[PDB]
């Protein structure tokens, strides 16, 4: 969990970014839109403030 954070994490600011993460799904291939990553990132991000903090991708993992 905290190594995969860390991998998505581009910049090391303790947040993951929709663009980050639009990032981490190119990057493997997910068969995902772009805008359906960012979909997925806005309803990971519990609190709205468009950063996905540690908290919010364990519960998202989870
Ligand atoms: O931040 N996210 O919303 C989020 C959602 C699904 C993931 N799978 N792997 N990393 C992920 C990150
Ligand atoms: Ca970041
Ligand atoms: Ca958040």
């Amino acid at each position: 969990l905290r190594e995969q954070f860390r991998v998505e994490d581009k910049d090391g600011n303790g947040y993951i970014s929709a663009a980050e993460l639009r990032i981490v799904m190119t990057n493997r291939g997910e068969p995902l839109t772009d805008e359906e990553v960012d979909e997925l990132h806005r309803e990971t991000d519990i609190d709205g403030d468009g950063q996905v903090n540690y908290e919010e991708f364990v519960q998202r993992m989870t």
